[PDB]
C-alpha cells in the first residue's frame, strides 16, 4: 500500500511516454499513452488483426476471467491524427502501480485505420482529463482508482525527461527530486482539458494575444506547444527557421527571442534553446496551429516536447474541499 508510488514513462522513438499498465486477470501487460488531453481509456486488443496492431503487445479478453461485456452496441470511434481508432467497449479489472482498478470501462481497439500506429508502437491510451470528454463508461480511469484507493491524494504529476529515459509519472504528490524552487499554483477555469487562463502572450517585446478571452491546455499527449492560426502567423515572422548543428546550436540561437506566458503575476519564460528542436541541420521551431474547436475561444496548448521537458506540471484534482489547479515549476 503506496500512498505516493510511481509509474515510470519510456520515451518512444517518436513523440510520445508510455507506461506499464496491467489489464485484466491473469495480467497481461501494455504500454499505453498516458494521455492528460483525453479521458478513455484505450487498449489494442488481438481482435485486430492487422499488422499495425501487430508487433505490438496486445491484449486478449477471450484470456481474462474478469472481462464482463454488455449487450447494448456502443461502439466507439475517435480520430487520431492521420490514422483513426475503432472498438467496442467492455470492462475489465487494471492495475496501475501496484494500485488494482476494479470494473473498469475502456476501449478496445478492434480496428486500425490509415501508417501511423505501426511507427510509434500503439499499444493503448490512458486519458487523464475530466469526466466530459469520456465517451463511454460510468466513471473515469483515474477517478475510479481514487475511489478505490481512498488513501490516495488526487493528484499526479509529470516529470518528463526524454533525453536521459528517466521520465517518470508520480500519482498521489510531489517529490523534490523532480523540480527546483517553488510550486506556482493556476486555477483551472474549465473542468474538460486540463485548461488554465491565459492573461497575455509576449514574443520578445512584442504583445501577440489575450485581446479576446484564451487559455491554456496542458497536454502530455501533444508533443509540440500550439497558437492559433492567427498567432501563429506572427510568431513565424519573428521566428524563422534556420540551418544549425549540434556545435553551434547555442551560439546561432543566442539571438533568437524569449517566449513569456502571463499567468497573472506568474510569467514562464521559454528561452530559445528551449522551444527549438534539432532536426537533421535545421532548427525548427517546435510549435503547431491546430485551432481547437471545443471552445469557440482559441486556445494555446503546452506539450511535452518544449514546455514539460523543462518544467515539472502537478495535475491537482478538486474534491469537496479544494478546487482543480494546474501548478507549474522548474524541473530538476
Ligand atoms: C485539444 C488537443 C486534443 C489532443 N488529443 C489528445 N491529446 N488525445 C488524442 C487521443 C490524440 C490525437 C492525436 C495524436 C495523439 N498523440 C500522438 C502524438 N504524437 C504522435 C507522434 C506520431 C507523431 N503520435 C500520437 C493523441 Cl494522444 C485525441 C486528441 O485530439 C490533440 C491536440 O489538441
Amino acid at each position: 500500500k503506496e500512498n505516493i508510488f510511481l509509474v515510470p514513462l519510456k520515451h518512444l522513438r517518436d513523440s510520445q511516454f508510455v507506461g506499464e499498465l496491467l489489464v485484466g486477470t491473469p495480467p497481461q501487460t501494455v504500454y499505453p499513452i498516458f494521455d492528460t488531453g483525453s479521458t478513455n481509456v484505450w487498449v489494442v486488443t488481438t481482435a485486430c488483426e492487422e499488422e499495425s496492431c501487430k508487433k505490438v503487445r496486445r491484449y486478449d479478453p477471450n484470456k481474462s476471467k474478469t472481462f464482463r461485456r454488455s449487450f447494448i452496441e456502443k461502439n466507439l470511434h475517435i480520430v487520431f491524427g492521420s490514422g483513426s481508432i475503432s472498438g467496442s467497449v467492455g470492462t475489465d479489472t487494471f492495475m496501475l502501480g501496484k494500485h488494482l482498478v476494479r470494473n473498469q470501462t475502456f476501449g478496445l481497439v478492434e480496428s486500425e485505420s490509415n501508417n501511423i500506429f505501426d511507427y510509434i508502437s500503439f499499444e493503448g491510451i490512458v486519458g487523464l482529463g475530466f469526466p466530459g470528454m469520456l465517451s463511454a463508461g460510468n466513471i473515469p480511469f483515474f477517478d475510479n482508482l481514487l475511489k478505490q484507493n481512498p488513501n490516495v491524494d488526487p493528484q499526479f504529476s509529470f516529470y518528463i525527461s526524454p533525453y536521459d529515459g528517466k521520465s517518470t509519472l508520480i500519482i498521489g504528490g510531489i517529490s523534490k527530486s523532480f523540480y527546483e524552487g517553488d510550486i506556482y499554483m493556476l486555477p483551472v477555469l474549465k473542468e474538460s482539458y486540463w485548461e488554465v487562463k491565459l492573461d497575455e502572450l509576449y514574443i520578445g517585446k512584442e504583445r501577440i494575444c489575450c485581446d479576446e478571452e484564451s487559455y491554456v491546455i496542458f497536454d502530455t499527449g501533444t508533443s509540440y506547444n500550439t497558437m492559433p492560426s492567427s498567432q501563429m502567423k506572427t510568431f513565424l515572422n519573428l521566428i524563422h527557421s534556420t540551418a544549425c548543428t549540434e556545435q553551434n546550436y547555442k551560439d546561432i540561437l543566442k539571438s533568437y527571442p524569449i517566449i513569456k506566458y502571463v499567468f497573472g503575476e506568474l510569467i514562464i519564460e521559454l528561452h530559445p534553446e528551449e522551444y527549438m528542436i534539432l532536426n537533421d541541420d535545421v532548427c525548427m521551431p517546435a510549435y503547431m496551429q491546430i485551432d481547437v474547436p471545443s471552445e469557440r475561444n482559441h486556445a494555446y496548448l503546452l506539450g511535452s516536447l518544449s514546455f514539460m521537458r523543462n518544467f515539472f506540471t502537478v495535475f491537482v484534482r478538486g474534491t469537496e474541499s479544494r478546487p482543480s489547479m494546474v501548478g507549474v515549476a522548474r524541473a530538476k
